[PDB]
């Protein structure tokens, strides 16, 4: 039912992706070469019927409890869960001046991500694009 999107940084062309197509909690999300058809699962999101950032491996939610983003399920009550696409930026719901930030603008495939007091940097830019 849900159509789903790539998250893609400006920085590399590179997408968000479930390290290791792992889906129990606390995986970390990671920068990786974009992946296209059955196999591209884990980097493939949806909004929910709210418009809150879920992955199609697990409908986890994107989580910043850590220093390093990783998966958790979806609650409603946590703040550190609620991320939503804005503009060219991936937002926290509650706090609009945080946003997704590939850490140290590191290029390399695998780079870790955190949420970041938003700076305008290509670090944050992240392009929404459908599958
Ligand atoms: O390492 C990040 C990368 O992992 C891929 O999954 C690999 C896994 O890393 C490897 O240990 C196993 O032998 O093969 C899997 C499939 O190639 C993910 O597919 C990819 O999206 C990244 O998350
Ligand atoms: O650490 C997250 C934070 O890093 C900034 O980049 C810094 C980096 O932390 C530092 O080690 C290096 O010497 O200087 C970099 C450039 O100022 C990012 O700008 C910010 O977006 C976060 O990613």
């Amino acid at each position: 039912k849900p159509k789903f999107f790539y998250i893609k940084s400006e920085l590399n062309g590179k997408v968000l992706d479930i390290e290791g197509q792992n889906p129990a909690p606390g995986s970390k999300i990671i920068t990786w070469d974009q992946k296209k058809g059955p196999t591209a699962v884990n980097q493939l999101w949806y909004t929910d019927q709210q418009g809150v950032i879920r992955s199609k491996l697990n409908d986890f939610a994107i989580d910043a409890s850590h220093e390093q983003i990783e998966t958790q399920p979806f609650d409603p009550n946590n703040p550190k869960r609620a991320w939503i696409v804005s503009g060219n930026t991936i937002a926290q719901l509650s706090d609009r001046d945080i946003v997704l930030d590939i850490i140290k603008s590191d290029k390399e495939a695998g780079a870790h991500i955190c949420a970041w007091k938003q700076h305008g940097g290509p670090n944050q830019k992240f392009i929404i694009e459908s599958e």
